[PDB]
């Protein structure tokens, strides 16, 4: 199936998955200086203080921190959205390397990891559908750079070795995802996709231009984890990103 390696890495996926080559894929570069201010947007609103995590899962390509999305809790409305969109996991890509990770970049500038905050519109009753929508799913984008650590991501950090490989899932309750939120919501938008299969046309992208700290520690522990199964040869899962799309006939926009 697909993955992150010679062959079965993103200049595969477009054989399973043809919308690879479509028209609103992601990520992309975003040139600072070609976004343009838009006075429309609305302010950005993310209330997640009423967010109740479940557990954390390692799926071979990253891992998932999955919220209990069955009440309107975490919520991200605003900005460029219709609507109330409500959190139902979290992510993060990253590199080998503190050079490379983001998918999304700034002016070409690699980030060493991105965090991906996946909501869906609740007008669409449930995630599933919400996905086959244009409008679907607002993602909350936060580039992380190296340096300081990030105090509130140590819980995820210190719970990955009970996830090394794919399948594992671990019980991860009373997560605040509040603690990765950089002070800054000055963001740019633009509609795009998964970046990863199957790749579908349905995220609204909101990235916050201000990038959060972590450690070189914490990073280093994402990167022991694991793309295999237990008992498999270990291949450490590192470069779980995609290289940036052709932005097509699309414009960022700047909420600054
Ligand atoms: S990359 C990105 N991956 C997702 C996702 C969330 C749940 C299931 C499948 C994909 C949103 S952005
Ligand atoms: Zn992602």
């Amino acid at each position: 199936h697909w993955g992150y390696g010679k062959h079965n890495g993103p200049e595969h996926w477009h054989k399973d998955f043809p919308i690879a080559k479509g028209e609103r894929q992601s990520p992309v570069d975003i040139d600072t200086h070609t976004a343009k201010y838009d006075p429309s947007l609305k302010p950005l609103s993310v209330s997640y203080d009423q967010a109740t995590s479940l557990r954390i899962l390692n799926n071979g390509h990253a891992f998932n921190v999955e919220f209990d999305d069955s009440q309107d809790k975490a919520v991200l409305k605003g900005g460029p959205l219709d609507g109330t969109y409500r959190l139902i996991q979290f992510h993060f890509h990253w590199g080998s390397l503190d050079g490379q990770g983001s998918e999304h970049t700034v002016d070409k500038k690699k980030y060493a990891a991105e965090l991906h905050l996946v909501h869906w519109n609740t007008k669409y009753g449930d995630f599933g559908k919400a996905v086959q929508q244009p409008d679907g799913l607002a993602v909350l984008g936060i580039f992380l750079k190296v340096g300081s650590a990030k105090p509130g991501l140590q819980k995820v950090v210190d719970v990955l070795d009970s996830i090394k490989t794919k399948g594992k899932s671990a019980d991860f309750t009373n997560f605040d995802p509040r603690g990765l939120l950089p002070e800054s919501l000055d963001y740019w938008t633009y509609p795009g996709s998964l970046t990863t299969p199957p790749l579908l046309e349905c995220v609204t992208w909101i990235v916050l231009k201000e990038p959060i700290s972590v450690s070189s520690e914490q990073v280093l522990k994402f990167r022991k984890l694991n793309f295999n199964g237990e008992g498999e040869p270990e291949e450490l899962m590192v470069d779980n990103w995609r290289p940036a799309q052709p932005l097509k006939n699309r414009q960022i926009k700047a909420s600054f």
